RNA sequence: CAAGCUUGAGUCUCGUAGAGGGGGGUAGAAUUCCAGGUGUAGCGGUGAAAUGCGUAGAGAUCUGGAGGAAUACCGGUGGCG
């Protein structure tokens, strides 16, 4: 569930993958922040223990909340 | 029982203070909500937490608007009934 982002994040470098699945291949963590930055999205590790790790642009607020309404909803 | 009397009780005149009652207007603070700008990962809550809320961008900040309810300071062994 829950996912580090953003500066959390510790690895060098991450294999990356926008909000819209394109591949956008293995960048340093600073490139990877920068581009998330420009698109006014975050960097979420969703693969921690990928070799490297991969990261996919999108918005984690947004994410999140649909996945606690996802399990609440289905459960009342 | 009858006539009275003016001190009890009323009436008259002019003023005074009052959150006394009923109706109608209206005001500025705040909460919550709606719509946006800035901003970004927390906010909220407790003894400690969790439920809850937030990347569909919250909370914080600035702006405009809706609505309801109550009227800080004055304010006080103050006042009115």
């Amino acid at each position: 569930k829950d996912f580090i982002i953003n500066e959390q994040i510790r690895a060098r470098e991450v294999r990356l993958i926008d909000q819209n699945g394109d591949q956008l291949g293995i960048k340093s963590k600073q490139e990877a922040l920068e581009i998330a930055a420009r698109r006014n999205l975050d960097l979420v590790l969703v693969a921690p223990n990928a070799k490297p790790p991969v990261c996919r642009i999108m918005d984690y607020g947004k994410f999140r909340f649909e996945q606690q309404k996802k399990e609440k909803e289905a459960r009342k």
